[PDB]
């Protein structure tokens, strides 16, 4: 698009703040950023906030969400649609001009790992060029298995396609297939989707800990198989849900814009692949690396 | 196929009759109809009863099916493979000739959302020429949700391809995917899988009701992530068993001939879309619209 | 790659014996051998003891394995990556060089039906070119339906591309699609994974017999839509499993190196086809026969 030749709008941070018991208020960029995905090759990013995928929101079952996009896209009109919330499509998630700033208001009330993203026709062209991400809704009650994990982080799993190539996006393979880390609490690592950030800087753990990880599978198009090696998924909550739970899986299929919980004990020191076991997409980039010491 | 050259045989009603307190009689057609697929794109399809997908069936659990299959082709044989029965396949789901009728008799005893097909060699030739279709087993106690449900429709996600084109059935990309209709009770929306019906002519709710959606993914080859924009799904049931039970879902993965029965809340009044998240196909026409009014 | 230019290695048996009441021993050799995986198409695989999917493993919940691998490879290093135990990767994973062995321990605490291959880089091409297979831990007090059930057969599910071809194994169609058998008891078949043996050779059942399969999905790529026509699943515990339970399935997906345990009944005599409900891929080859028989 012309009007993105030579744009490139650094990352602007998440904007958030409690109002209430039970209500937040949440504020976001749509904005046009270059995004290294693989060495050498930039991607100039349909993002929300320069990220891609977004920024980590995380809220509380039951909060009602103020949420306020702010359009920093010169031509094209950007719009937020949250899996989390109960709202009408038709009013609430609407486009947001260029240069403008839309607030809509909606309520969370399941707990869980919900991929949110742009909902601007054509949603293809906006989700691939990066326009997704995550939110986590955190149970009034937990999980059972709060009180045996040790340690937390954020996984979500993406394709890159040719730059703005709808035939591609519709027909094509993708080209990279990434995961991305987000952070739950200052100083973890916050990453975008790219095939080599986590293989440079794996996750951290100790010996002997049980690990929780959020994951949700994004797209636009594929689904996965996440496995992480060396381990057994010891428990499961699809898509976040308490009520959902398997145990012993070595393997989660994730749909597109699925998510889950997955809990796992890593009882030996060295590196530990992860995975999506689709090994077509690990080839082409999906594999991230947790690196376990004494 | 030279001798359905300007073959086009009007829809014929699906016959059905109970005759006894656990026996029903079913008559269906094979026959060969053209359908709009895409708009100014016609398939001369390969059907059930002039429809594809075929016609709904509906029976109650514990019910043994007494079906009839008149073959109209006047060239291809057809047979008649229903997923909720329990039969032997090499003498129940045998080839009727063309011009020929053919009988059998097989229970179901298992409730769900079953997908039904052409069991002709071969099959995937006939399948992704349109014969396919769901049938309906009402558990005989009910869902332990159903007093909670004020509304029901039928959908059904197919593909469609290069017409009679194996090596694109085998290798290609689907051209459309597509939702369909059918109705439970007459005056509900009975529609074929094209791009564009339910687009145009919405399904109709009222604000704030429970929506019951029995689903099914009759492929022939691609999985689904069924997600419906502005909700989360209450409760979920896989293959539409009451026993597989999942709550809060937001995205619903169904293999190829996969079924589910979900509910959810319409709680804002617009326009609601539904799709699947793997988001080249709804681009390739899988999305269908919910019409919510006060 | 020259060095396997005119190299088939006939196969090795598989060396199995316990040391303890929760230690075995197992031994497998890492080899090249030629496979006829069509008819007229040989395809010289990287194998584990010159089958492909390799030999059936079968231990108890709670063993610890003491694994040993002869590579008989003259030019590539192997490994091997079972899924059933936890492990480091970086240390109990590692390659064994050509003509060396490696020795390895780890337990195996969770019942399942898991995906083992080898996990030298690139792993892609090592799984595609032949090295996986499956381990079967059984679980400490059985499943709920084991006095159900008459009879119990092992089917695995994979993918053949072009010989050795990085560019098809990460972008292409798969060129076939198959099932295989393993052997739980001596005298039960034990098959490579081929177009044609489990269609000349059915699997074998009575009339009104309980069947219990094991399976499992080693990919690398695709999904599965696990289906037996003329059946609906009575019982499935994904990854075999006995916690993950669900029941009247009438058809299973299976994430690749995903697994189940799914149990049915045959009603009435005759031949059962075997598919993934993925059709294209079953047209590819991924039909196998069950013969009931009076
Ligand atoms: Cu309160
Ligand atoms: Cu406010
Ligand atoms: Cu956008
Ligand atoms: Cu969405
Ligand atoms: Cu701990
Ligand atoms: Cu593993
Ligand atoms: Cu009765
Ligand atoms: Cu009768
Ligand atoms: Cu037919
Ligand atoms: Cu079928
Ligand atoms: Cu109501
Ligand atoms: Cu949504
Ligand atoms: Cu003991
Ligand atoms: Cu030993
Ligand atoms: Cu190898
Ligand atoms: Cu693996
Ligand atoms: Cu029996
Ligand atoms: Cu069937
Ligand atoms: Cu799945
Ligand atoms: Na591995
Ligand atoms: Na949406
Ligand atoms: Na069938």
């Amino acid at each position: 698009i012309a009007a993105h030749k030579g744009v490139n709008q650094a990352p602007v941070p998440l904007k958030m703040e409690r109002v209430g018991p039970h209500d937040v208020h949440i504020e976001m960029t749509a904005q046009i950023t270059d995004i290294e995905i693989d060495k050498g090759k930039i991607y100039k990013a349909w993002t929300f906030n320069g990220q891609a995928p977004g920024p980590l929101v995380v809220v509380n079952e039951g909060d009602t969400i103020h949420f306020t996009l702010k359009n920093m896209d010169p031509v094209v009109p950007h719009s937020m649609d949250f899996h989390a919330v109960h709202a009408s499509p038709s009013k609430d998630f609407i486009d947001v001009m260029p240069n403008k700033s839309g607030t809509f208001t909606y309520p969370a009330n399941k707990p869980g790992v919900f991929m949110y993203h742009c909902g601007t026709k054509p949603v293809l062209q906006h989700i691939a060029n990066g326009m997704h991400g995550v939110i986590i809704v955190k149970p009034k009650n937990g999980y059972p298995t709060d009180k045996e994990v040790d340690r937390e982080y954020v996984l979500i799993q993406n394709e890159w396609y040719k730059y703005n190539d709808m035939n591609d996006f519709q027909n094509g393979v993708p080209s990279y297939v990434v995961f991305s880390s987000k952070a739950l609490k200052p100083g973890d690592p916050n990453t975008n989707g790219d095939t080599f950030t986590l293989k440079e800087k794996p996750l951290l753990a100790k010996v002997g800990e049980k690990i929780r990880l959020y994951i949700n599978n994004v797209g636009p198009n594929e689904v996965s198989s996440f496995h992480v090696v060396g381990t057994v998924f010891d428990d499961v909550y699809l898509d976040g849900n308490p009520n959902n739970h398997l145990q012993g899986m070595q393997t989660v299929m994730l749909p597109a814009s699925g998510g889950a919980v997955v809990e796992f004990t890593v009882t030996r020191p060295g590196t530990y692949p992860i995975v999506t076991h689709q090994f077509n997409h690990a080839q082409k980039g999906a594999v991230a690396m947790l690196k376990v010491t004494e």
